[PDB]
């Protein structure tokens, strides 16, 4: 247990705690100030010129004095509570708040050496900000603290959110840009509230960052009246309190008197809230919400060159860019570092005097030294049940191809052991879609998490006031919520429709970059759980729905996050159950990555045993010898080569018929695509002699990809014989129709598999070959359109194995 | 001018409409249960059996009756009001009330006529949905009145409120799914009220198709206190109007009359606030919205099997998924067919009786004839000025290479003489980024329009409450609000940060999808003008920000939409300004594409001259011969080739030092990226022999790329001499730094650039020259860090014309 959670403190805040907080908001604003614009001399000593301030100004003032001003209060807050908090920094260009708060709290110093306490490690400090071989602008996973770096902004509420499931000790005060909740996702965040239970889950208090500006413009929040502001936050289940400060002269100790109480109500609320759900956990209580309204760029000049800086969009960035090269500028930038009298702030050494940090939370209380904002430190393996029993033993008894077995109910039984073993740390993600992706076996052993109203037992089933299982119709909530629950040391899966995946493309690349900084560079920052994505109800199978629900290109995205051996990602195609498990136990024993997991959820083959899934899992991509009926591979014709259920269901119908015509062939499954690319590109694929023995030298392959075929062309480009490959994929045909038709219309239906086949090997000789099997998929296709169901030689077809 | 807009009734609605409606649901709801379930028999004439329905059942009942039952409503008050009208319908999977309104007002058999209005038209019509050979299952850009498919939820508002946008007479009912409202564009969607004016623009009515469920759960909306919905929507500046019914055992035409005299009350205030607007364009009103909460699958059987099927989840897709296979099941859906009563809704002949369709509006004011909803039809080709005067004379006066030019200013300058000539018709969006992307010389002629509050002209600027750039911090907004402007016949473009354009991938791969099938089936659907995105502030001089704002891969989400020679997607790379300027061009003329226009906003050199730009844009790729320094391709010893402006700086500096050491080579520039791939994947592309010209037939290349290299590998598999190329793209390297360490990392500095050059004619002859380029690249590194700028060798370079 962290700290003594949810304790009201039943006394005023002390005036000395007035004055620290005074002290740090000060301190943080030069220090913050510093950072963006002195190369050296931190302390401004005799002589301070133009020859100090830095040649190129990059950064943001105009959101950094109010995070200073509200990291200043939770610090306060969290000393006098001793409350286990972790904050989000919405405003992630905020950056230099984030670090001065590590600064301040000892971890920046504890965490990096070189940058000491004192006037040596503070010009370093200053310099190295947003600087060639320095620490980057926003609050990035280098900082201490920091679980959210918040450049790319709208994901504050669901990390906030994902953060305090399961976490019920924990609070989290989340910092949300004025500007960003403009965006959808943001927009979205605030209704997570009906999704966390108040006993079972910690508590965010979400602090609208009310600066009225975003960059340019002003804010919608801002200028809308007051009146529409509560009742926005309150119809969204909150209760609305408001600050507002630093538009008159009211002196600054008043200020931060008014605010702490202020804020003390906040707290005795959530804490009468925790204290009420040890007894009623099934009302949802109105969560406090903090309106924050202060001038943007709070403290700065309030006119530079006759234009409002102060209370304006223009102190977003960096003002007074020309502090070097005029000073005119110089001369504000001195008075305005002068402002904050670090004189009194800093002993003659250039340490922070003991009076700036007297009032802070100490050891793991910290800001930069909370283990839930470096999760791995928390984070345990989970207690796996044994793959064997889960096993589709219809392989190993009747043959391979066997069965019309759903692959994913595998993963939901075994998904469902997992949460019995682990009940507080696995959780499942779905937006709407969990049972549609069969992954419902879970709800054996818990509910859906509902916290919002109940009508009936003849439609409320499987869903309760706390549990393990959370469904928002948003792809956004879901990746954002498993995110948070990882980065704080937790475990899980989410699933979704594969076209719709696209909708979080740009989350995927965030915490895939993330990822990257981190095995790079950040060794303090522990290994996390990696996000599981099970990809389903894909392209070739969409029956209800059709062409807007067709695109497997995800797939192509995630190898752009493939670079310098960091292996933070993996594409993953389980060509059928046995190969599902085997992928989901490396999954969720894996850490530090992104793993996409395609797997179709239709009624299909089982194709390999376990055992099988495991050694061919581990090489990436094997050969079914038991389907080959060449003897080596200078008797091979053709190479029959599949990633994904749908196209290895296809060429193994083709391998069948290309056998009864006396063809030659070698069949290779692949399951780790990235496996493929090159060791130059990989130090972890296939070798180039493995590559060579699996896809021989130089004969013909016929390549059947799930995905789109520009995917495989470009990462075997620098491959042994890749310039025999012929790659079929997706290409954007199809839409609401019988399962043959989606394969026909992509040239991926096993009759035009076998026709490319014939054509690799010998055009001339199969012409009349192609012929007719081009005319039996148009009296495939005519038979569905006359009859409603597809061919019965088309759907009837079992591999020779029985 | 359609119909007269804005007009009271000032009188009841009439008995007669009200028995219309009732009868146009009752149809309505009967063939939409035919089109899911029934292959024969669409009357159920004797013998009506399990014989008559489909063998795959497919399609979703538990929206559709609540969408009829709108649908009656807005079409009798489009016929009473004359009221210029199109709606969305944000659950798209709908469609079968879509397809059955279009058969209802005539344009079905007008524009399908095979499916005539009569026993054999109405079989056909049951038969064909969702069907091999038929027709979608969703709102489809195929059916009459759609400009919104739907199947990907989440852009209800932001096209409902595109489309009013400089559309005064349009009243737009947007039908939002109550699981729809829980995804994050959604959710931001309903603050577009305080974007548009009241006066200049049209209106939108939500209406929140609040049918208390989405796939397998309640909604968040359905289920919060009434209190809390009310207070929600009045906070977003709406005044919302409830309606209840469904529920208890109240009389359908009781329904009816209640929801008339209701839909009147909300019209009268539309038009109230259209009239008071003619006064008063600047106090925003608060726009009504509708809850709208009926029983999901409203009107199909209470339980099913025991469960609970109307007023739940499970009537979402398929009931009664035995109809056809066993009698039970058949009866139940026979007796629900009957509950309609069709033998009065029909004529003997089978078509629909006069007295069903007799209230419905006529003409262009047909939801299915409405020419806002099929927008090329009212498309007009923009007044474009003369290009010659924007060029950058630079080129022709000093030479290549010449100056520091900003180069979308040109872009910017271009776009506010469009907005001069066309000043209702061509809009700017951008999420509040257009000022930071250099396109804020269109400030010149018109404002960001903002209807909101306003405080002071010491922070407002370029604002007002009209206006046609529109500015919100949410990518899906921008792109949703264009798509929309688009699709109703206007014009325009937007710009964002180009890492963040991947927030909207999946919008693109939407439109991208509503594109190909329109240009490859849909000929009566006629073309809209393009998506013109400029991708800016990119990957190379993101200087403030760092590692986050660093991904140039919505390249390779746009390569996955390049198929069957549909052409409706482009990735352009404006090398400078002049290119820009060429690209803008062709994009602003060019209809049903959509336009990647990759520009950095740095100071640049520029390249090339206009008339040059031109010439080159239309090749595709093009040599530089002022550049090149061989005499033919036999004496080229490598092959210079870059896309985007920075790749293109570095090559050309390279090319400089390479020239001087003797080494013979020539210059190859890429703009229209997708004229690479071979003419078998692209029949626009350049042919094998245009190719070969380019790049040789087998000199080594390097291609110096602005995105990541896999695009580039995969697009030119197929292409003669690929094997030579050497593709060196981003890969992930960087963070907030200065411009030469951004190249440097990712091998992409002009240092790095030559010696890849030198590597690939004699890796062992130039080893020193190697050696000492790659220790130059770590002193120029080491300069940045001691210095706080670059090396002026590197940033002091300009190539020698002067
Ligand atoms: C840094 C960056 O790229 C910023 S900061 C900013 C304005 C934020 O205003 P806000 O009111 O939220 O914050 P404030 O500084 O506290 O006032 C934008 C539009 N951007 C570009 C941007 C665009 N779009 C998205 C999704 N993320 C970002 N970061
Ligand atoms: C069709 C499809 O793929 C549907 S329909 C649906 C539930 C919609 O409920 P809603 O309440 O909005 O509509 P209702 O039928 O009127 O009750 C979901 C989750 N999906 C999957 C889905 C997921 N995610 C996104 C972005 N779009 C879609 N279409
Ligand atoms: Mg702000
Ligand atoms: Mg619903
Ligand atoms: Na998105
Ligand atoms: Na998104």
């Amino acid at each position: 247990v962290i700290g003594t959670p949810w304790q009201k403190l039943d006394r005023p805040v002390s005036e000395e705690a007035i004055e620290g907080m005074d002290k740090y908001w000060r301190v943080t604003n030069y220090m913050s100030i510093g950072q963006i614009y002195l190369r050296s001399n931190p302390l401004m000593k005799e002589p301070f010129t133009r020859d100090d301030v830095k040649h190129r100004l990059v950064g943001h003032w105009g959101t950094t004095p109010g995070l200073n001003f509200l990291l200043a209060h939770i610090n306060r807050l969290i000393a006098d509570h001793q409350q286990n908090t972790v904050f989000i920094m919405g405003p992630g260009h905020g950056g230099p708040a984030g670090t001065s708060q590590s600064y301040v709290d000892g971890t920046y110093t504890e965490y990096y050496p070189n940058i000491t306490k004192d006037e040596a490690g503070l010009q370093k400090f200053f310099r190295q900000f947003s600087y060639p071989g320095g620490i980057p602008s926003a609050f990035a996973p280098e900082t201490p603290g920091s679980i959210h770096e918040g450049g790319e902004l709208g994901y504050a509420l669901s990390h906030a959110y994902g953060a305090v499931m399961n976490n019920p000790s924990l609070f989290v005060p989340c910092i949300i840009g004025d500007g960003e909740a403009e965006t959808g996702p943001l927009a979205t965040g605030w209704q997570s509230n009906k999704l966390v239970n108040p006993r079972t889950d910690g508590i965010v208090l979400p602090i609208l960052h009310l600066n009225g500006y975003k960059i340019a413009n002003p804010t919608i929040l801002a200028r809308i009246s007051d009146e529409e502001l509560h009742d926005f936050f309150r119809g969204m289940g909150y209760h609305p309190y408001e600050f507002v400060a630093g538009f008159d002269n009211e002196d600054h100790m008043s200020i931060h008197r008014r605010f702490a109480e202020l804020f003390e109500t906040i707290f005795d609320e959530i804490c009468d809230i925790k204290a009420a759900a040890q007894t009623d956990d099934m009302t949802r209580p109105f969560y406090p919400m903090l309106i924050f309204r202060t001038p943007k760029g709070w403290t700065c000049p309030k006119f530079i060159d006759g234009k409002k800086t102060e209370g304006s969009w223009r102190a977003h960035q960096v003002p007074l860019a020309s502090a070097r090269d005029t000073e005119e500028h110089f001369e504000v930038l001195k008075g305005w570092m002068e402002s904050y009298k670090p004189e009194e702030l800093f002993n003659a050494d250039g340490s922070i005097k003991d009076d700036v940090t007297a009032f802070m939370p100490k050891g793991e209380l910290r800001i930069g030294a909370n283990p839930n904002a470096n999760g791995g430190v928390i984070r345990e393996d989970l207690k796996l049940p044994e793959l064997d029993q889960y096993e589709v033993t219809g392989v190993k008894e009747y043959g391979h191809g066997w069965g019309q077995v759903e692959a994913p109910r595998a993963l939901g039984a075994y998904c469902r052991d997992i949460i019995k073993n682990n009940p507080d740390s696995f959780r499942i993600f779905g937006p709407d879609e969990t049972a549609s992706n069969r992954l419902n076996a879970t709800y054996e052993v818990t509910d859906k998490q509902w916290d919002n109203g109940y009508l009936s037992g003849l439609v409320d089933e499987h869903m309760a006031v706390t549990g393990q299982v959370t469904e928002q119709l948003s792809e956004h909530q879901c990746e954002g919520f498993l995110e948070a629950y990882l980065l704080t040391g937790r475990h899980g899966i989410w699933s979704s429709y594969e076209s719709f995946v696209h909708v979080i493309d740009s989350m995927l690349n965030q915490h895939a970059k993330w990822l990257e900084a981190t095995v790079r560079e950040i060794p303090w920052r522990k290994p996390i759980s990696s996000v599981n994505l099970l990809v389903s109800s894909h392209v070739w199978r969409q029956d209800h729905n059709g062409f807007s629900h067709q695109d497997p290109g995800v797939t192509s995205l995630l190898i752009n996050k493939t670079f310098n051996n960091d292996h933070v990602t993996n594409i993953y195609f389980a060509t059928d159950a046995n190969m599902l498990l085997a992928i989901s136990e490396k999954c969720f024993k894996s850490t530090n990555k992104i793993n996409a997991i395609f797997a179709g959820k239709q009624p299909a083959p089982t194709w390999v045993t376990l055992d099988e899934a495991r050694a061919e899992l581990e090489a990436g991509a094997a050969e079914w010898k038991w389907a080959s009926n060449a003897e080596n591979n200078d008797e091979v014709q053709v190479v029959l080569a599949s990633a994904g259920d749908v196209p290895t269901q296809e060429l193994m119908a083709a391998s069948d018929a290309l056998n009864k015509m006396g063809i030659k062939f070698k069949v290779v499954n692949v399951v780790d695509l990235l496996k493929l690319q090159s060791r130059e590109n990989n130090d972890e694929a296939l070798t180039d002699e493995e590559f060579t023995e699996l896809f021989t030298a130089d004969k013909p392959v016929l390549f059947a990809y799930h995905s789109y075929a520009q995917d495989v062309r470009g990462l075997i480009y620098d491959r042994p014989n890749h310039d025999n490959f012929h790659v079929v994929g997706y290409k954007e045909q199809g839409s609401t129709t019988t399962p043959f038709d989606m394969v026909r219309v992509n040239d991926m239906d096993r009759y035009a598999l076998q026709a490319a086949a014939l054509k690799l090997i010998d055009a001339d000789k199969y012409a009349d070959k192609i012929d007719e099997l081009n005319a039996f998929r148009k009296k495939a296709f005519q038979f569905a359109v006359d009859n409603g169901y597809d061919i019965p030689e088309f759907t009837d077809w079992v591999y020779p194995d029985v």
